[PDB]
RNA sequence: AUGGCUGUCGUCAGCUCGUGUUGUGAAAUGUUGGGUUAAGUCCCGCAACGAGCGCAACCCUUAUCCUUUGUUGCCAGCGGU
């Protein structure tokens, strides 16, 4: 379960004294990840994440910063799974509601696109209406197969998807956090002190997460 | 005391609501911000996501062309008048 690897901690700036217990914090004003406290860390989110996965439930993976995507989109969809990937829509999860007839709009417009109506009536509407597919299926993309409301959140930086992870507390949704030395540790639940912002570090992260996923019972 | 009908701010671009969130609360957000527009018009962003009344369009008329019918309306080409 471990690898020598290339992230090491980051973020000079603004970091957060909730932090403290993860940090080994030497060079150069920046701040170092203490790693043989995020392996622990690390695998225990697998574990129960794992015991959650093989139970039949949805993950949501969190993927709003560049280049999360399409990191998230990749790792999510090598699972069954679903993901956030654009801008994540204050309120995807404590409105649901709301959100649930967005995503019968995005899935009645793209029946409506490919198959149905789509060149009837107006050249300059049928515009319009396919700009509205790209819309609603670059922010409501992931989400649009759910059809609940999922068993678990995996958000790939804590301050940046502070939103989401404010409403999957709110909800009693077990948060997993990639936090950085600038995140707080907020309700995540499964916190991993790692880097937030380097695509080896989420690509080998959501690697290993989606490798996880995609096991059952099988 | 009223209904119905009317003027007016003003054909001004505004006025709200559901769900969510924030605030002890009155309330706030949405509706603000960068552009743009005749227009909360439209895009982008954003703890908002959407929806209604309004704006726009559908209506009448006017401006061009085609088809049909050609009287009482018209006379290009024909005949005499």
């Amino acid at each position: 379960m471990l690898k020598a690897g290339v992230h090491f901690g980051h973020q000079t700036r603004y970091w957060n004294p909730k932090m403290k217990p993860f940090i080994f914090g030497a060079r150069n004003k920046v701040h170092i990840i203490n790693l043989e406290k995020t392996v622990p860390m690390f695998n225990e989110a697998l574990a129960e994440l794992n015991k959650i996965a093989s139970r039949k439930g949805k993950i949501l993976f969190v993927g709003t910063k560049r280049a999360a995507s399409e990191a998230v989109k990749d790792a999510a969809l090598s699972c069954d799974q679903f993901f956030v990937n654009h801008r994540w829509l204050g309120g995807m999860l404590t409105n649901w509601k709301t959100v649930r007839q967005s995503i019968k709009r995005l899935k009645d417009l793209e029946t409506q696109s490919q198959d149905g109506t789509f060149d009837k009536l107006t050249k300059k509407e049928a515009l319009m209406r396919t700009r509205e597919l790209e819309k609603l299926e670059n922010s409501l993309g992931g989400i649009k197969d759910m059809g609940g409301l999922p068993d678990a959140l995996f958000v790939i930086d804590a301050d940046h998807e502070h939103i989401a992870i404010k409403e999957a507390n709110n909800l009693g949704i077990p948060v997993f956090a990639i936090v950085d030395t600038n995140s707080d540790p907020d309700g995540v639940d499964f916190v991993i002190p790692g880097n937030d912002d380097a695509i080896r570090a989420v690509t080998l992260y959501l690697g290993a997460v989606a490798a996880t996923v995609r096991e059952g019972r099988s």
